[PDB]
């Protein structure tokens, strides 16, 4: 069902959360080789999460589930804010700009924390 596809998407999102916190520890410790690998892992995880979310939204649309479509439109918009900040973080790492990397990292945390109530609402709406 679309609801079980959303639970799979939620798990992929939680995997990114886990890897992100490990990456933050490595950044603070100056283990740039680890950070590089974690950033690659996160890119793949965000790419997969984005695709699952789009399939869920398209399915809710085909099902006529207006409330779920509304919430998933709001949620996918916030996802793109996070993705843009993540990509800026990756660029900051490439450039050696630790000040910007710290900024973007905190922003990505706050954007993600904000979106959690909506994430939970979607599970119930599908």
């Amino acid at each position: 069902s679309v609801k079980s596809e959303y639970a799979e998407a939620a798990a992929v999102g939680q995997e990114a959360v886990a890897v992100f916190n490990t990456m933050k520890a490595a950044f603070q410790n100056g283990d740039k080789e680890a950070v590089a690998q974690y950033l690659a892992r996160l890119a793949s995880l965000y790419t997969r999460h984005e695709e699952l979310l789009n399939r869920i939204l398209e399915k809710a649309r085909r099902e006529g589930n207006k409330e779920a479509v509304t919430l998933m439109n709001e949620f996918t918009a916030t996802f793109q804010t996070g993705k843009s900040i993540f990509n800026a973080m990756v660029a900051a790492f490439k450039n050696g700009d630790d000040d910007s990397f710290e900024s973007y990292l905190q922003a990505l945390e706050k954007v993600t924390a904000k979106g959690e109530t909506l994430a939970d609402q979607i599970a119930k709406a599908l």
